[PDB]
């Protein structure tokens, strides 16, 4: 695709070149139209070690090489077009980039003409610019979700949100106030994983920017306040042959086939290795496992199990044909999650896992009625659980050692900082 | 001892009697002279589940029965004696009161010959009374330990207290400013456990209640500053028989015998269930293993190792004839630790149990040079260890289970609470 | 000497057992009188890396054995009696500690029959507790030196300390107003060495405590304000034969003797790393070679060079008999500054040092005038240069090692601190 032409036809004065590094942080250059063709062929440089991909200052320049069709005209600026990219390392794509790591394990499954695709569900609350409160004061009641006020107030920001994904073709078909008071969610539809992926990675930067634009913040934060429901990335999963059939469509229970079910049993049985990707923030571990909020329930999974369409379990089964994994969060990077999740969902596949006994109660309720394995209680637990965990480990390649670097780096940084909690309940020990 | 008479001819007008409970807290009835005689014999009455003794609200009242040896006129207000205490239900000692835990291990131990004597070191900072700063200002210096300028901007107090505990008997003979700014210590005497358990008990009831008619206040929190030096409570321990021979005095390595070393041993071994009573805060645990002080190092223990005359280990050999712990915290309940101590310890000299090899490093610098066990990082998995150590668990009675229940509903608690760093660090993921 | 008597007689009921770390800091331990005969015997212990001593955190206490010659009791606390101490380690003074540094040389020296008297002038400025200014408002003029306003001013602090000097026996003779608004000086009677450094270290503890009882701050930094007059420590100096003779006292130029000249030889001649010793502070090298003040001089050394009865030089011949080395500043260690001086000075003697051609002349104004070689100008270059020096280093021993570490890590700290000069001049380039 001829990025040069497509400039001149459509007014584009300069491209993001764009790529998200280890920790879900968003990198890029913002190069004038004049340079796009030298950068779309050889990559824009950038020296690797100052984003989070674990190199080091020595190390030559990795180039990133953007996918020309993943471009987006920004709806709100579209003299701006955003590309997705490939980072490159001594001439190879680099195996400790997120979105290089997704495709790796995607070629995998589309070798076995197993193809994923998914939707995301990206939570965000609308908070003041200064983090200290939700964006409205009026926004107050113990039961906020789906309020028609409260989600009318903040029309304006909402729907010009929503026609920016009509208008960009995602087919975006319901938004509503959330859980938590001050708390949004903005539905499209699914899609291979490699485009949901890069549409998920702009969809944040979006949200920011308009929210911004209003004068409002947008947060992803897992669990930003102690007493309300937190942000979920839910995924709903389901795997397609090249010739349009959907594996998990099926017979079985709830209208599933064994496929859809071995995959269910690698989820399953990866789950703890895979809470660290998918909740890989300290604060992740505040939103599972987490005391009744002032709506009456969390939302979130406590235990690595799975119900029907019933929303208090690591998984749900929403309707036939696919699977909802509710595990993730706000948090969870847009490659690594899916790449994760695949790479455990195809060892599923291939050892035929036994995903175990549904399990159709309220969890919350109920846990202690049956006999379950909770989820890694922390995120220092959880990485351990990655390291050991071989087919993840292998599946990510050098992404997982990487990012359990990180998250350890940044373990050790956080149980060392004093806590009001630890003051007032110990000076006068 | 006829309590009465005493308070006769030494002018006391109110007796407190007083207990400590699970969680250190000091609980007391303030009694007038003319009602000590019957309360010295019934006891006085409580209402158990109202402190940390794990009851219910309907079982019948505890009695607490004062022990007359343990009186003390209080040094700053003498028309009060305060007297220690035994908790008692339904007509025997309550094995989940601490004082009585400690007691039970104590005749376990003399019926073996093997007595019990220990020291204590109550390192302990003075603050603002509104807990926001230590209470001196100029307090600011790197490296603040035994400054003379500090300790002397502070003498009214210290002398006053060390003052008390000269008329009091206790043979103190130093005082000190600690490693971290605003820090202090005071020392005195070794003695039968259940003396310096008593003595412990009322030492940090005396060096707040004078701090407060200073107008400061004093804290022996574990870690009440993230970057400082934290709260240490070493124990010197050594065995005597009831003819006055310490057991401990050998011709072993630095003066030690196989009974001290076989001691040692039970210290050793039962490490990490024997961290959760000594280090029984959440707050504990940021005092264990925390990243270097200002003052260049931390000065509390890491691993479940001992060297010689070296404060970087869990256990010191100061001299010929003792050990000095250095795992536990100020949050260390003054009855519980030497009963848990002994109870390893006992078990250590019952079972022969190897120490293993003395480390002659500094730990902090070489930790990595060589195989070492770690401590339990934080109270969820030192409680843990605690309920799965039998002898411990055994030694202390029901109120190691009590104990654990407390520690577990405050981990609960402390677990949700949001911190800044997590906000500050995750808004924007 | 018997300190527990002498506690009885004279009602001390606290000893203040002292020592001097190596950046000069007091450190000491309280230690009640019924302790006193024990730690006079056997040494107070202390964890030496806490001090400025280059220990390590492994290491074996240190002990404080006072000298019972050096007793005080406090003149504004009398319940309170100070003692200066040798640090041991290992069974042997500690070659570190300044106190045991300088008695190592006065030892060498005393083995030939030369015996070094000193006296010090401690210049010190009164400040605003919170240091942002001088003490007194009304002390503006240019020239405020031997100001008799501003100087009875402050008459009750001035002769409250002095009085305390004559009782204690220093034979304190006179106290003025020194050259920058807010600074003071207070003389007394040269000594042996040892006496001296003891009195030295002793007399700013004195005036800080007393300063602060009267809402006051001494200070005795080098250079509290870049346009005033710093704060000197100038040494007079003569070495004696036991017999009790002068050696300095001769018939050479202006009543000095050849051993004289030839001890100002070794000064000359070190001067590069004495300079580290006695101008130990970064601070240090604002007071040499500074720029001219408002009152017209600084009165400090800009240069290697002596003269006369005049106060330009590094060097001063004040009268026969003695030198006045004009060099060390009043952060100077008060043992660590006559070691090395004495050092240089047996030095100078031994290779009959040559020191030169006495300048008559201003050596502020007619510095161009002469070749004449430049002091150190900062702090790093200083300690590379005490490094560099044999006789120094060695005369000091592991002291001086051990000083240029830690002189070297403040300078690596300071040099990386930014300045509101490089701001202003800076942030328009
Ligand atoms: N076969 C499929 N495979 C993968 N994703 C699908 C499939 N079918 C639908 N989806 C997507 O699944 C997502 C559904 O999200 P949503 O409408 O919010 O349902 P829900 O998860 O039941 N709601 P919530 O209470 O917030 O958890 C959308 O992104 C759909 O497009
Ligand atoms: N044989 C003994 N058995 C038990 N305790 C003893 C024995 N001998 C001395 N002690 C006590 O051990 C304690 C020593 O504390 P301390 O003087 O502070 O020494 P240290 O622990 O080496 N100092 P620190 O740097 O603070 O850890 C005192 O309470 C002594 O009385
Ligand atoms: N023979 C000597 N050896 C060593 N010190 C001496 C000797 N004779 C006198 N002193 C001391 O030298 C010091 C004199 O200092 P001082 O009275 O301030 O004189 P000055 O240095 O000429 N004053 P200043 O203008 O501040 O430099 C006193 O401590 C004297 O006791
Ligand atoms: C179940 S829901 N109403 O979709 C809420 C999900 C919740 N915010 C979560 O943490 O996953
Ligand atoms: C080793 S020391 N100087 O006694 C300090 C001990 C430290 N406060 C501690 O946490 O044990
Ligand atoms: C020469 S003087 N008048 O004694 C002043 C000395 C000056 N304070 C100095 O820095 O040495
Ligand atoms: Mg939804
Ligand atoms: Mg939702
Ligand atoms: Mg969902
Ligand atoms: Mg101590
Ligand atoms: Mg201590
Ligand atoms: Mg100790
Ligand atoms: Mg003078
Ligand atoms: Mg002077
Ligand atoms: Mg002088």
């Amino acid at each position: 695709t001829d990025l040069a032409s497509i400039a001149r036809e459509k007014g584009i004065e300069f491209f993001l070149i764009s790529f998200t590094d280890l920790l879900g942080v968003q990198r890029a250059k913002l190069v004038p139209a004049r340079a796009i063709a030298d950068m779309a062929v050889n990559g824009a440089g950038f020296a690797g070690f100052a984003a989070w991909l674990d190199m080091s200052p020595a190390d030559a320049d990795i180039l990133a090489i953007p996918d020309p069709e993943s471009l987006i005209q920004l709806p709100w600026k579209p003299s701006v077009g955003w590309l997705a990219a490939d980072v490159h390392f001594e001439g190879r794509p680099f195996p400790k980039a997120p979105r290089v790591a997704l495709k790796s394990v995607l070629a995998r499954a589309a070798g076995k003409d197993m193809h994923l695709k998914h939707g995301v569900e990206c939570e965000f609350f609308l908070i003041q610019p200064d983090g200290s409160a939700i964006s409205d004061p009026a926004d107050t009641q113990a039961k906020p979700c789906y309020d028609q006020d409260a989600l009318m107030r903040r029309f304006d920001v909402i729907a010009e949100i929503c026609s920016y994904m009509v208008d960009l073709g995602w087919g975006p078909y319901q938004n509503d106030h959330e859980d938590a008071n001050g708390q949004f969610e903005m539905n499209w539809d699914y899609a291979d994983a490699l485009v949901t992926a890069d549409r998920h990675a702009f969809f944040k930067f979006m949200v920011k920017s308009v929210a911004e634009r209003h004068g409002l913040r947008a947060t992803f934060m897992p669990k930003p306040f102690a007493h309300l429901t937190g942000n979920g990335c839910h995924t709903h999963l389901s795997m397609w042959t090249a010739a349009g059939d959907n594996l998990f469509e099926g017979d079985g229970e709830l209208g599933l086939s064994p496929t859809a079910y071995a995959f269910l049993g690698g989820l399953i049985g990866h789950a703890k290795g895979l809470t660290a990707v998918v909740n890989p923030t300290v604060n992740s571990y505040k939103r599972l496992n987490a005391p009744v909020t002032v709506s009456g329930a969390t939302w979130s999974p406590n235990t690595i199990t799975y119900g029907g369409n019933n929303r208090t379990h690591m998984v749900r089964i929403p309707d036939a044909g696919r699977l909802e994994l509710r595990l993730p969060d706000g948090a969870a990077n847009p490659y690594l999650m899916p790449a994760a999740i695949l790479a455990a969902g195809l060892d599923g596949i291939e050892t035929q896992a036994d995903p175990g006994q549904r399990l159709d109660i309220d969890m919350y309720v109920e846990g202690h009625s049956v006999e379950a394995e909770q989820l890694p209680l922390n995120l220092l637990d959880a990485v351990r659980a990655l390291e050991a965990d071989e087919v993840l480990a292998g599946g990510l390649g050098a992404a997982a050692a990487a990012f359990a670097k990180f998250k350890r780096a940044e373990w050790a940084d956080y149980k060392s900082q004093l806590t009001e909690w630890e003051r007032r309940t110990t000076l006068d020990c």
